[PDB]
């Protein structure tokens, strides 16, 4: 039932090394997955960068938080669990 | 009055009304949203027999996306809440108001 309640929350891509390409290949990802997503820059977003440095524990951007601070993942991890193929799970079946 | 009506409407979830254009229209919205500090959670009309029948009772022909504070006080479509947007009155529109 954790699912559901997960479903209804707005998943991010946290945007702003190799920043574009690897925020692309997220939108790639999340969108092969059908995970619906928004992007929010860090740039201009000074709620997402409080999220960001209070729960990323030093990892680089970009990355992928449910809700309004569920971080679920820097860019290598979702590329893993997107490898593992559990990243409907990861991003949805989570705390 | 009005300090009341807000206080009231920060106890109301707030919903975006999702199921044409519908999903970069869904995402402007989530995205509205966000960048007006306002917290909300998507509700498919798809597989959730309320928010259908709320939609089909006030949206007077209005298409989807749109926005629904509480049960069934519909604030706008997506159009609609692109035009708040735009005023710089969308959190007005939803705390202030009845």
């Amino acid at each position: 039932e954790i699912r559901k309640l997960n479903e209804k929350e707005p998943v991010y891509i946290y945007t702003s090394f190799h920043m574009i390409p690897r925020t692309a290949r997220l939108c790639t990802i999340l969108t092969a997955n059908r995970i619906p997503f928004t992007y929010r820059d860090l740039g201009t977003d000074d709620e997402a960068r409080k999220v960001w440095k209070t729960f990323s524990k030093g990892r680089s951007l970009p990355g992928v938080v449910r809700g309004h601070n569920d971080l679920i993942g820097n860019w290598e991890e979702i590329e893993e669990a997107n490898e593992d193929y559990k990243l409907r799970e990861l991003i949805y079946d989570t705390i």
